[PDB]
């Protein structure tokens, strides 16, 4: 961590050309010029990402070095700062694992019975990048009309085959185009099978040698595993901001209500193996709320929580010291109370960083500028909201379109000369980073209306 | 005349104007007309109408030559058959495409499992006293 004075003084020093280190240090002078937050903050107007800009700074280093590295909770770190809010017209299964292949996590919503979020979990956390998760396996007792409909069902016509469920054969449209049958289709006869579980890449050369669309994976016992087809061999990106725990796979969350009744839904979703909860609630602050964050603690003691939802201080300091492990820092984005979004998420970023119990600043952000600033405010994750409905992973397509948002916030960590989001963070606490506020002439000129 | 031709060849399964690729061609110029006709498993020998197939499963990893099929293809059409017999050996193939070759043991035509699948039965045939399809000039 170097300021833009030493920055400056050290790398001219590196081009090359006395008692001017000597008399003020690698602090060689710049001009004060706009506020420090601690400043911008002080007038009590309740400001929102909207109202002020960030002064640009010194740049040494490209828009591809800014490192994004972010912090979820006390213990899971994450390669993005973003996260998929967990809302029915977000997140998923599908969207949760879009979000951990892109480096950041999402949180599985709770507007179900809660046998259908662990499920939604389980699918969540077997992901495996290459095999197909939760295979269709059919009986050889079947009838193939109940197949070929399948087709009609899922989409999907290359069913493997056996006993009831995870090899005996497979069956395809290839077996079925001309016809109806019980059983005439491909017996145990697979041209190179994976005998064992195998890397992808081992793979990706055993189906360009068989020709096949399909390749199951077995076992020792001469039984099903799990299944590859060439078609999703086909296209299989690389993922190095992989979002996954020590057992090297995928993390994900899960939304929980507050109520008396959710103990139940807080058993099945950790059975499911789920690596962080989040207490929804529109106010964290309350009695049953702090009972059932003292419960989670004292029966699933590695289970990261994260505190339902807050805008003071004050309700910030009765959550952290009921041991929660991150924020929601967010409300009211017509109902009488709330907090000017900006403001908030800098007095309890502010407040939890006296503790080490990162935030997570959602609510009302709908540009790439919103979320660079609130990463500059304190926030070190940043949950999207309805922005990601109507993408093709909403109950356009979030793996191609994420890349965009850590561009943008890449760049804009290079005009403020601030090579990783943790110095973001360390060069707005040190009032190294100067803000500027703008009156409502200086927005209606130059974006926003 | 090319249209009056293309027409009056028809044969209801069989590919009307089959393109041949020649065994001296990397693959990249056979892999894009996929992009230029939309079809892509592609019979192949000296110019015109011997070895295999090339087909995107032979590409779909990949640039080289001629590593793909040699003549080794599965049952085919002898000389020439009924449609209704090519229909079984499809059945029995479970490839893709079928040659049909002459005595002379080169291409002749080619049918597509795809078609296979759609042909229908057509008794109001329209066709001239040689069994093939009638059609005018402006
Ligand atoms: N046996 C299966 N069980 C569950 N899902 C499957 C199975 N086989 C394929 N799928 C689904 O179908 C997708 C595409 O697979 P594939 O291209 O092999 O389909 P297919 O079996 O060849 O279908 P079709 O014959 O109609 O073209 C996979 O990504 C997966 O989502
Ligand atoms: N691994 C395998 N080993 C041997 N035979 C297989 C294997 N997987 C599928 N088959 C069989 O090979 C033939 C073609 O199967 P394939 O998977 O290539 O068809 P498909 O891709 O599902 O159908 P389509 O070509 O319409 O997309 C069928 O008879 C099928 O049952
Ligand atoms: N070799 C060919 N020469 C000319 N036309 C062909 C040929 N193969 C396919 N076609 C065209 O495509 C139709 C049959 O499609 P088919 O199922 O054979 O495509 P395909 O080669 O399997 O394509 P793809 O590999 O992309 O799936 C035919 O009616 C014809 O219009
Ligand atoms: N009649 C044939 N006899 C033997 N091999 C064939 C024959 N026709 C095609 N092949 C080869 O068999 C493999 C599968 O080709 P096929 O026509 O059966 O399906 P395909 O064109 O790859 O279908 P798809 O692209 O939809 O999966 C390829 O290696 C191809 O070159």
């Amino acid at each position: 961590h170097e300021t833009a004075a030493q920055r400056y003084s050290a790398r001219l020093l590196q081009a090359g050309y006395m008692a001017d280190y000597l008399i003020s240090g690698g602090t060689g002078y710049v001009p004060e010029d706009g506020l420090t937050a601690q400043q911008l903050f002080a007038s009590a107007d309740g400001l929102t990402y909207n109202d002020f800009l960030i002064l640009p700074g010194f740049i040494d280093f490209i828009a591809d070095e800014v490192d994004l590295t972010s912090a979820l909770t006390r213990k899971i770190t994450l390669k993005t700062p973003l996260i998929s809010s967990p809302m029915d017209t977000v997140t998923e299964a599908d969207m949760a694992i879009a979000m951990a292949l892109m480096g950041g996590i999402g949180f599985i919503h709770h507007n179900c019975t809660p046998e259908f979020q662990a499920n939604e979990v389980r699918k969540v956390k077997k992901f495996e990048q290459g095999f197909i998760t939760d295979p269709v396996v059919l009986s050889p007792s079947h009838t193939v009309g109940d197949v070929l409909e399948a087709k009609m069902r899922h989409g999907f016509s290359g069913i493997p085959i056996t006993e009831t469920g995870t090899l005996v054969g497979i069956v395809t449209s290839r077996d079925i185009d001309f016809l109806l049958l019980s059983e005439v289709m491909t017996p145990r006869i697979e041209l190179v099978v994976a005998p064992a579980g195998v890397t992808l890449k081992e793979a990706n050369e055993i189906l360009q040698r068989s020709k096949k669309g399909k390749l199951p994976i077995v076992n020792d016992c001469d039984e099903l595993v799990a299944i590859i087809a060439r078609t999703d061999l086909k296209k299989n990106r690389d993922y190095p901001l992989a979002s996954k725990d020590s057992q090297k796979q995928l993390l994900c969350g899960a939304a929980v209500g507050t109520r008396e009744d959710d103990k139940y839904r807080l058993d099945l979703l950790t059975q499911a193996g789920v690596d962080v909860i989040v207490l929804d609630s529109s106010q964290g602050n309350s009695v049953y709320q702090i009972a059932m964050v003292h419960y989670i603690k004292q029966k699933y003691p590695h289970l990261q929580v994260i505190g339902g939802n807050v805008v003071t201080a004050a309700q910030a300091k009765n959550l952290i010291d009921a041991g929660v492990d991150g924020l929601r820092v967010g409300m009211g984005c017509v109902m009488a109370c709330g907090r000017p979004q900006g403001t908030a998420v800098y007095k309890v970023a502010e407040y939890a960083r006296r503790f080490g119990v990162p935030i997570i600043a959602d609510g009302g952000i709908q540009t790439v500028g919103h979320v660079v600033k609130a990463l500059a405010l304190g926030a070190s994750t940043v949950m999207m909201g309805s922005l990601l409905a109507a993408t093709t992973e909403a109950p356009g397509s979030i793996q191609k379109f994420v890349p965009y948002l850590i561009a943008g916030i890449q760049h804009g960590c290079q005009d403020i000369g601030a090579r990783s989001l943790s110095v973001l963070r360390s060069m707005m606490y040190s009032g190294e980073l100067k803000f500027e506020k703008r009156t409502m002439s200086a927005q209606i000129e130059g974006g926003v209306h």
